[PDB]
DNA sequence: TGCAAAAAACGCATATTCTCTATGCAAAAAACGCATTAATACGAGAATTTTGTAGCTACTTATACAAAATTCAGGAAAATTTTTCTGTATAATGGGAGCTGTCACGGATGCA
């Protein structure tokens, strides 16, 4: 009869991992930090964002790719 | 304790006489008339004269334009206070607080 309860009681078990990912989420941590600062420095010189995924990257990258740059690196920081 | 009865008083004979009711005297008030003088008012004269009426004149104001010399309402800076936003780096690893003595009713489910 209790949210609180949920709280914990579904992550009370949750941990860490560790602060060993830490870099290996510093890779997302940028990558992220990245395909967005580009994608709305590409906002900010035009368009105001094309909505187009490529520019989602100022680098090339193949969609399905940088699709996985994304929410990998996402979920790293989620 | 009945009166018969005597002397002096107390009652039928007038002087006295003395408050007393009664008219003429007289003296000064008063008020009436002779009346005299003065004053209260009528007659005339022309003098002031104020009020009543006209026109001129000076003051006072009816009015028509408006920016006087001053008031005010925003507009746009500061000025300082205050408000919202962003930031500060060891480790820290499952939450207390009453419900347990109410009676009775009406469904609504579970549990073999």
């Amino acid at each position: 009869e209790d949210s609180i309860r949920l709280y914990l009681q579904e992550i009370g078990r949750i941990r860490l991992l560790r602060a060993d990912e830490e870099i290996e989420l510093a890779r997302k941590i940028a990558d992220l930090l990245e395909l967005e600062r580009v994608r709305e420095r590409l906002s900010e010189k035009l368009e105001r964002d094309p909505r187009d995924s490529e520019w989602a990257e100022a680098v090339q990258l193949p969609l399905p790719a940088f699709r996985y740059r994304l929410h990998i690196g996402r979920r790293a920081k989620d």
